[PDB]
């Protein structure tokens, strides 16, 4: 509250560790169903279904252009890319699979890098 105030956590190497994590979610081998925006004039169904669109590509230039306020803001996008796929895609279908295998990985990565 007013003059009273938890103890400083340093958040000044967080920009260039969530690029770190980014750049290893883009190079993983099954980051390709996520690498660019999903075409909304190719894929039927697409537009009217995911009201919040997100991809990597997204992902890396919001953050080098500063609309990430904080790593929070950061994750929840992430996760919408996941959170997407899943919406969309069956279980058990390459991009389904792909889905689940990089949200562990990245969710290994943000616990070890931050908790």
């Amino acid at each position: 509250s007013m003059s009273v105030k938890k103890p400083k956590r340093d958040d000044s190497k967080d920009l260039a560790l969530c690029s770190m994590i980014l750049t290893e979610m883009e190079t993983h081998e099954d980051a390709w169903p996520f690498l660019l925006p999903v075409n909304l004039k190719l894929v039927p169904g697409y537009k009217k279904v995911i009201k919040k669109p997100m991809d990597f590509s997204t992902i890396r230039e919001k953050l080098s252009s500063g609309q990430y306020p904080n790593l929070e803001t950061f994750a929840l996008d992430v996760r919408l890319v996941f959170d997407n796929c899943e919406t969309f895609n069956e279980d058990d279908s390459d991009i389904g699979r792909a889905g689940h295998n990089m949200r562990k990985y990245f969710e290994k990565k943000w616990t070890d890098t931050f908790k």
